[PDB]
C-alpha cells in the first residue's frame, strides 16, 4: 500500500524508502516536502525535477543506493527505463528515466519488465539482483551488468568507477566495475571498443597514471620533452592559451586541474547533465581569457596521448571519430606542414 | 493509516472521506490535487485556504455532510474548534476552523476533546454522534446541538435553517433545526433571546410571510399604508434611495431583491466570508447611484417591522443592539421630530 | 519553424493555430501566458494542465476546430492518442491525450504514426483529412472516423452528436455523424451495437421524443399509466425520491431536468471528465434529501424504456450489461415479486 | 505613511482605499492577500495582473470609483497614465496603465504630473478634481475630461456612458457624459467627429432607438423592407448565415443578440480586453456554423445604417474609415452590381 | 504600527528589526520580499517556511540578536513559545516556535505571557531582558535562561556554547553559558545531571581536551593504548570501519572529522533540523563504504569514553540511556565475552 506518508516515514526513519510500514504527517507547499517533527515543519525534499513534487519524491526515496552506472554511460548505450529500480540523476537532481517498471503508481508503464509495453524499450538489468540476468536473456532490448561471468555470454569491461549516492568512486569496500551486455532486437551485440572518460572534479583531481603526475608536477616543457610531444599542440589543447582574449585550447580536464592549482576561473556548466564531454564558458580569473563553448573531456592523459598520436596530420581539418563511455565522439583535429593546431571534442 | 492516496481513493469511490481502504495515483501540482483516470490527470481538489493542499484536500474530503449550523451561527457562539468531524466553510472554501480534533494528523492538536489542550477552546459537539453529549457535560468550553432534549439541561431553540454540503435549506427529508446549548470555563451559559437571520439569496429570493409577499408585489406607498409605516423611514432604509451619487439607505436583503427584479447592479463582497451583518460595495446599474460600504442584513420583514416598531424615536441618534444569531448587533437610529431619518447596522 | 511568439502571434490573429508568420512579445508568469497590447499584458492563456504552461498553450492553440468526437466516445474505443491533431478535453479543460503525434517537440512521440513507436498505441484518425484513411489500413491500432464509406470497411453508425470547440451539437452546418472503425493488432474489430448518450445539460434539457415530452409535461401517475410503466420503479428511478435523508434513485438526465424545474439542487462533479456515466454527489435544496454516489446517464428515455422493459424480473438481484457508447456499462437490477425496485448503473 | 496593512484596514472597513488610519493583519500567499477575522484567513484580493501580489492589491485598493472613461476610450485617445489616481480595467483585472503618478512608491514614475518624466507622456487629467484643469493646461501631453466648460478650450462630447466601478451607464444619479480635450507637444488637439459604441452586453441588450425595437421584434424581410435595406446585405452583415460551416456576417452586436434569444452559441473572447471593435471566435450550437475570428462592434443600428448608406457601391472592394470612439476603424465593403455583399470591421 | 513596508525598512537601514520609523517599497513574488533601490529590485529575503512570506519576513526581521540556546536544548526542555522574541532557527532556516507572544500580529497568541492562553504552555525567558526573571516566577510553566544567580531558584549550568545570528560559539566578548531553571505546572524543577553536545562542524574541528588533541594527532592503535581503551570497540565505533559495503560504526563526531582530513565523504543530512543526535546517509568517497542512517553524536571524547566505560559489558544487547543536552538518549551497547562489539545512539 504505497502512499506520500509511508514514503515520507521511510526518508525519516531508513534515510530513503525500505518498504517499511508506516506513516508520518506530510505538508506540501510549492514544490517542497516537510513533515512535521514535534509541532515544525522539517523539509524532506525540494522538487528540482519537472514531475509533480509527491511523484518526484517517491522516486527519489526509491532511487537505487548501490554503485550504478554513471548516466552517461546508460545514456550512451541507448537506455531508456530501468527494471524495478530507479536510477536518480544527480547531476540534474531528476530521474534517469521518465518512466518506470515496478516503483511508482504515477510513473510505471508495467510492474514487471516482461510486459509488452517494455519490449521495445532498452531496460537496464542489474545482475545483482536475482532474476534480472534471465530477464535481460528474454528482453528484446536490453542492457545488463554484472559483477562476473554470465555463462555463453561475452562481456564488454566497463569503466572503473560508479556512481554510489551521487559519489562517483573506484570502489574499494564495493564493486564498481561491471561487465555490460547488450541486446538490440533480441540479439546480443558486440559492443565496441572503447575508451573511458575518467569522471573526475577539477578541485579534488588526482593523477591516474605516471604520466599525469609527471603532468602535475613538471612545467610545460620539461613534460612535452618528455613525452615526445612537440609538434602535438599539447600547449594550446592540454595546457591552454591565456594570452588572447579568446582562451586557446583547455579540452582535457587535467590542463584545467593544473591551471586551477595556480590561478581560479569560472566554469558555466550552461548545460548541467551528465556527458562524455561538456561544454562550459569559461572565464579566466587572472587574465580575462574567456570563452563560450569550451568542451572538456576527462580522459587518461595516456588515452588522450594515444588517440592523438594515432591520427594523420596530412591535412588542413578533418573530423576524427573516437568511441568513449560507448559512444562515438567526434573530434575536430586541425593540422599545418606535418603539425596539430588543435584538437577538440566538436562542438556539433 | 491515514495517507494522501487513500484520501484521494475516498473522494473518487465514495464521494467524500468514508472510511474505505484503497488507493489512488494522486498528482500534486502548484495548489490542485489530481489523479489518473485512464491515462490523463483529473481535478480533484483546488486549494483555495491557507493550507497546504494536501492538507486542505484531506480536511475537505472528511468534511461534515450532515446538516450542520451556518458558520455564522458557530462565529457568533465562539467556537473554536470542532469534535471528530470538520465544517466546511463553503463561503470561504475552507475550513470553518484552524485546528481539528481527531481528523488530521497534520491540523489536529488532539485525538479526543478530553484531552487538556482543549479546555480552553470551545469545542462544537454534536448530539447526534454518540457520546458528543457526555464530552460537552464534560468539557469546559463547548457549544452543542442536538435534535431533542438533554436531560437537566436548558435549551435554546436555534434557527429552522442549516447547511447541508454548502446549500442553506429548511430540512423535509432531514432535520435542520437544532437545539443549542453553550459552556463557558465549565459553567452552562443561558443563551440569549435572539431573532434569526432567514440566510436567503438575492437571485432566488423567497417571501416567507403575508407581509413579505406584500413588499414584493405592492407598490412602495401602499404597502407602507397597508402595514401602517408612515414615519419610519422604509422609503429609504428597506426600498433605498437612487436620487444621489450616494445610494440611501438598502439596509435589508428584500429591499434589494425587489429592486432586483426591475434593475440589476453590482455588490462587492469585499469580506467574503458567512456573518449575520454583510457588507457590500454596491453600484445601481441604472442610476449609478453607489455606496462603499452598504451594510445589509436578512431579516424577515415582520421582524425588521417588530424591532423598528419597538424603538423609542425621541432623539436625534442613537444606538440599539439587537440580539440577532446570538450576537449583540449594533444598529444606528436617527430620529427627526418623532419620526426615523435612518436606521442600519451599524458600521464597525 | 516553431516558437512560443509564433503561437501566440496565430492565437492574437487567427483565434487559434493557422500556420500563420509572425511574433507577438509574450510573458509566462506562473500558469498564465500574457501578450503586450500597446503597453499592457493581456491574458491569452491560463494553463489549468499538468503540462508546462507553453506546452499547454501550443496544443491548446493547436486544438482541433472541426466537428471531433467526444472524448468519452473515444476513451471508450481506447484512443490513446490522435495523428497529427489535438483533441482538446473542454471539460478537463486539458489535451484528451497525454502524447502528440506531428504537433508539438515537447509532446511529440512521433512526427508520423506509420512510426514503430505508434504501433502499439490506438492512434485516432480522421477521414476527413488526406491520407489518414491509408494511415489507419497501416496501422496497428487505431480508430477511424468518416463521413462515408470506406472500401471493404465494415462501418459503426456512430453518435448523432459530436464536439466542435467544446460545443456538444447535433451539425446542421457540418457533419457529426460519423461511420466508426477499430483495429486491435493489425486486425479490424467489429464494434458492438450500442446505445449512444445524448450528451444534454440539466439546465438547457430539450426532449427528444415524444415520450420526453410526455415524461416532462405529465404527472408522474399520468405518464406512467399512458406507457404502461407500472411496476418498473419509474418513481424511484426516474422521477426520483426526495422523501427520506438519502435521495432515493434519480439516474437518469431527464428525471433531474424536470425537478430541476421545480427546485434546485446541488450536483457535486467530483471527477470532472466526460464519461458515458457521471457519478455526482447531490443535495436537494427543497428537502435537504442528499446522496454521495449518485450515478446518473442521459439516455433518450425510449431506449432507457427499451432497455428495463427487456430485462427478467425473475431474480432478487443482478448484473445487467448494456452497450452504451460502445463501453460495456454494468446496471444493478434489484427485483421483488415480479416487479423492479431499482435499476441503476452499478458504482464500480 | 502608505503600508500593506494600512491599504488592508482600507479595504476591511472602508470597501476601498480612503485615507483612513489603521492596520489589520495580512497574509499573503501566491497571489492572494487575506486577512485574519476572528481567528480564520478570509481572501481579500486575488492578483490576476503582471504586477507583484501587494502591488496590485494597492492599485485595485486605489482604483478611481466615480463613473471614468471606459478603458477602450482611453486607449483609443493614447492615454498612458493617469494623475492621481488608477484607472481599474475591469475586462482585463488589472490597472489601465503601467505606471502611476503620486498613487503607490512600487509604480509611481512621479509624485505629481509637472515632474518632466510625465511630459512625454499623455497624462489622464479629470477635471471633476481640484487643480487638474490646471495641470492639463501646464502639460505637454494629455487628455482631460470635464463635466463643463473649460474656458477658451473647445469640447468634443465624449460617449454617453461611463464605467463606474466596472458597471457601464448612462448616470442618472451621477454625471457621465463629459467633455474631452486632448493635447500632443504642448498643442491643443482637435478631436474628430465621431461615432460611439454601446457598451452593450448579449445576455442583457436593451435597443436604444426605434429602429433597433423593430429589428428586435421584427421578422428579417419585414425590418429590411420597412428601413428600405434592400441591397445593403443585412441577411449577411447583420442577422448572420448560419447555413455553411463558416458563419457569414454577424459583426453588430444587436444581431448576436437577437440570435441569442432563438439559440446559443459560444463566443471565444480570444484577447479579452476593452476595444472598440471585438474579435470572437464564434460556434453556433444549434448548427455547428463556426467563424474563428468574427469581428463585433456595438454601433447603435442606426448608425450604422447612416454609415453604410453613405458609401459608394460601385467597386469590388475596398477600404472605408470610419472614426469610431475616437479611433480610425478601417472598415472592408465589398460589391457587386451596385448591391453590398459583406461590409466588416476589417481583421487588421 | 507594524507594517510590511516598516518590517523592510528596518532591515534595509538597522540591518534587522530596530523599532525604526519608516518605510521603504517593496514587492512581493512568490515566496520572496524584494525592496526598490534605485529603480531595481533587490531581494531581502527567500521564505524557505511553511508560514506566508510577508510573516516569515517579519520573525526573521524580529530575530533575537544575541547569543540565544540552541534550538535542540530549547526542544529537549519542552520550550513551546517564547516570550517576546523569535528564537530563529537557522537550521531550518525558520521560526524554532510556531506562535509568537507580543512579536507580531499573524502569529501572537497573547501579546505578555501572563495571559491565561500561555499558562499551559512551556514560555522561555531571558533574564537579560528586564523583568523576564519575574515573569518566570509566576508563570506556571517556563524555562528561564540567566548569566548569573537567582535568590532561592537553584541553577543547572547550561552548556558552554550558544547561538549568536545562527554562529554556534564559545562566547569571549559575549556570555554565552547561561544558568537553567524550569517550572512544571508552577514547580520549580531540579533539572537532571546531564552531558551536552559539543555543537561542532566537521570542517573547522576543533579539540577541547588533551584526549582529543591526542585522538586527532595519534595513529588509531597508539591512542587506544594510551588510553587504555583495548575492548572498547573505538576502532568500529569512533574510527570507523570502511572495509564492508555497510560503513561500520562512526557515531562519533570528532572520528568523523579524522576521516575528514585524510579523504572526503557525503553527509546526506536527510532531517535537516537541531538535535541531540543526528541522522546521516554516509557515503565515503574512497572506499564506497556508506550507510543509510549513520546515528552521529558530537561529544567531547572525554565524555563519550566516560559514558562506555561505566557500563556493564555482561550482556549480548541492551538500552543504555544518557542524559544529553537535558534530554533521554538511548544507545543500543552490543557486546560479546565482555568486549564491546558496538554502542551507538539508538535508531529508535
Ligand atoms: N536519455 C534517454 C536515452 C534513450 C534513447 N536512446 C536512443 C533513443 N532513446
Ligand atoms: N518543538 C517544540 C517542542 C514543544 C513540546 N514539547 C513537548 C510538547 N511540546
Amino acid at each position: 500500500a504505497m502512499s506520500l506518508e509511508n514514503v515520507a516515514f521511510n526518508v525519516v526513519n531508513k534515510g530513503h524508502f525500505d518498504g517499511q510500514q508506516g506513516e508520518v504527517p506530510v505538508s506540501i507547499i510549492n514544490n517542497t516536502v516537510y513533515t512535521k517533527v514535534d509541532g515544525v515543519d522539517v523539509e524532506l525534499f525540494e522538487n528540482k525535477t519537472t514531475l509533480p513534487v509527491n511523484v518526484a519524491f517517491e522516486l527519489w526515496a526509491k532511487r537505487n543506493i548501490k554503485p550504478v552506472p554513471e548516466v552517461k554511460i546508460l545514456n550512451n548505450l541507448g537506455v531508456d527505463i530501468a527494471a524495478n529500480t530507479v536510477i536518480w540523476d544527480y547531476k540534474r537532481d531528476a530521474p534517469a528515466h521518465i518512466s518506470t517498471i515496478g516503483v511508482c503508481s504515477m510513473t510505471d508503464i508495467a510492474k514487471k519488465p516482461t510486459e509488452t509495453i517494455c519490449a521495445p524499450l532498452t531496460v537496464f538489468f542489474d545482475g545483482r539482483v536475482d532474476g534480472q540476468v534471465d530477464l535481460f536473456r528474454n528482453a528484446r532490448n536490453g542492457v545488463l551488468i554484472t559483477e562476473g561471468s554470465v555463462k555463453g555470454l561475452q562481456p564488454s569491461v566497463g569503466p572503473k568507477q560508479a556512481s554510489l549516492n551521487g559519489v562517483t568512486l573506484i570502489g574499494e569496500a564495493v564493486k564498481t566495475q561491471f561487465n555490460y551486455y547488450k541486446k538490440v532486437d533480441g540479439v546480443v551485440q558486440q559492443l565496441p571498443e572503447t575508451y573511458f572518460t575518467q569522471s573526475r572534479n577539477l578541485q579534488e583531481f588526482k593523477p591516474r597514471s605516471q604520466m599525469e603526475i609527471d603532468f602535475l608536477e613538471l612545467a610545460m616543457d620539461e613534460f612535452i620533452e618528455r613525452y615526445k610531444l612537440e609538434g602535438y599542440a599539447f600547449e594550446h589543447i592540454v595546457y591552454g592559451d591565456f594570452s588572447h582574449s579568446q582562451l586557446g585550447g583547455l579540452h582535457l580536464l587535467i590542463g584545467l586541474a593544473k591551471r586551477f592549482k595556480e590561478s581560479p576561473f569560472e566554469l558555466e556548466d550552461f548545460i548541467p547533465m551528465d556527458s562524455t564531454v561538456k561544454n562550459y564558458f569559461i572565464t579566466d580569473a587572472q587574465t580575462g581569457s574567456s570563452k563560450c563553448v569550451c568542451s572538456v573531456i576527462d580522459l587518461l592523459l595516456d588515452d588522450f596521448v594515444e588517440i592523438i598520436k594515432s591520427q594523420d596530420l596530412s591535412v588542413v581539418s578533418k573530423v576524427v571519430k573516437v568511441t568513449i563511455d560507448y559512444t562515438e565522439i567526434s573530434f575536430m583535429l586541425w593540422c599545418k606542414d606535418g603539425h596539430v593546431e588543435t584538437f577538440y571534442p566538436k562542438l556539433q
